[PDB]
């Protein structure tokens, strides 16, 4: 069997305030490319490793991550050795894989479109794009015209949720931290409006600003003192899908008054209807018509910076990093 | 046409607090029993008043008027009408004035008196028919599902706890005293209940009734509650929020902090209110009466005489001192 080195990055202990760099160390070990025997492992190359925000609260004791362990997450991957049926020697495949330079997965999708640049299957044709397509087109059930608020606008799923109701005829109002995050929004994304949630003395207000007749659809990535705005806002039967959240929240009255339906979901109980997600967005991506940005880190020796940079909100769209080239 | 003495309820002034009785006064003002020449209005003698919880938002600055009568869910009898729909005769519920007669602009017809007259201000009126659209229509309950229902000795909550029993779900409720605790599972047959004032922990206290989480919460409560309830949901949990009792008399409301957990369990939190659901009040009705009737379905209330008593019954029910649906009785007929 091949046996090769493999870079790894580690998590070095848990963390408890200010992710860093010093949290995580870089590991050189050598690894043989070989089914356990007995098993139904799937053996790969990393070639793209996604910056997710979820992360974060697996480096914390509460599945977290372990110490002394590789970090894991979604990636983009080629497939040396199979014991699974289903994938072969050469397959590309994205899912959850190691922060290292090879991984053996245990029991995943096959990539059949490449046409599309690969990094996309950390994104727009992975969990970030099903994240936006099951909480706005599933869970809110948006219809065309209807006014829609998204908070982290200028994250990995807030920036398609938004070009996915302009799509369906929506007004589109995005929420973001930066001046540059809020040009972005409307410039590059196409959202009607957007604001930076920092500058706003009064989030209420803002909101009424932009949303004179009041809110259809929140998608909530924040919660707290941003959906306490939200909810005196709403219009009547509003939805607030509740993606992810980052103080109390005082306004739940309005749910009674507003007839509000507001519904938590997880990406993962939705990737049963992934081919139907493929089938609508590559087609968007093809014709141009929903575009993606993205900070590419490169080497997994990079890794460690990306990902706190993440956390910190010091980048421009979605973080990923580049494991290898070819 | 006969112009008769008229006693009304009063609100004296906007309301702090807690409302005291003295926020409330008795007026006796002369009233002529015709309908306004152009209008297609109903005039009625009232003959019952439901003291609702709700209520005590209105008593803030939609809002009840200083000065003027209060107005809320009441029975009543017709006596002229610029309304085809309407007989002099006629019983009906809906919202009328804290007096002895009313002039309505048109309201629903009650046609089965073999029940109580009161019935209609909780069990067949409002709160009966919030308790049946709540439960049965958002939770979208499942036969062998756990049930907590707060403020269960309330109206609502009196009938969602026997409406989940009907079912076959298992149901637990919450109360403020132990003679309302007791009650819930000797007459309304919850399996389990507790008197969350001698709960150290609320979140412990609703582990040990449900030891695999809750599926339905029907909120009548909010705050800490809520909190308590959210980090005990079952995946796929529901919550139908009806009402927030616990917090009508803050000058400014608890925040909740367990709102992540609509995340990791995937819960449906659904605000609803009963006005948007009457086009199944005849169902309703055709199903709960027969088990009125037979004693499957029971139903608590208290009864208190003339409109001079109004007053400490809508304080008092705000403060707990009623076992189940308040009603002012103003008349017989």
């Amino acid at each position: 069997a091949e046996e090769v080195s493999n870079k790894q990055v580690i998590l070095k202990n848990y963390v408890t305030g200010y992710p860093k760099e010093s949290d995580m160390e870089i590991k050189n070990v050598t690894i043989k490319l070989k089914v356990p025997e007995g098993s139904n492992d799937v053996v790969v190359k990393n070639l793209y490793l996604s910056c997710d925000p979820y992360m974060r609260s697996r480096m914390r004791k509460i599945e977290s991550f372990a110490p002394g362990s590789p970090i894991t997450g979604y990636g983009v991957a080629k497939v040396l050795e199979s014991g699974d049926p289903k994938f072969q020697k050469g397959d590309l495949v994205w899912g959850m894989t190691g922060w290292e330079e090879y991984s053996i997965i245990t029991p995943l999708f096959k990539i059949h479109d490449k046409d599309v640049p690969l990094s996309y299957y950390t994104g727009i044709l992975g969990m970030p794009g099903m994240t936006a397509y099951a909480g706005f087109h599933e869970v809110c059930s948006p219809k065309k015209g209807e006014t829609v608020f998204v908070s982290a606008a200028s994250g990995a799923v807030g920036q398609l949720v938004g070009q996915f109701a302009k799509m369906l005829g929506c007004y589109v109002v995005g929420s973001a931290g930066s001046k540059e995050k809020v040009d972005l929004l409307k410039s590059k994304f196409g959202f009607d409006e957007a604001f930076n949630y920092k500058e706003e003395q009064d989030l209420s207000a803002a909101l009424k600003r932009y949303f004179p007749d009041g809110i259809d659809i929140y998608f909530e990535n924040v919660g707290g003192k941003m959906l306490d705005a939200v909810l005196v806002n709403m219009k009547l039967y509003g939805r607030i899908a509740v993606c992810g959240m980052i103080e109390g929240v005082h306004n739940l009255f309005c749910l009674i008054t507003k007839r509000i339906r507001m519904e938590g979901f997880l990406v993962f109980d939705y990737y049963h209807l992934y081919p139907k997600y493929l089938e609508m967005v590559i087609p968007q991506i093809k014709a141009g018509k929903v575009v993606y940005v993205e900070d590419v880190a490169h080497g997994l020796e990079s890794a460690p910076t990306a990902l706190v940079g993440l956390f910190s909100g010091r980048n421009i769209g979605k973080q990923v990093v580049m494991v290898s080239r070819e």
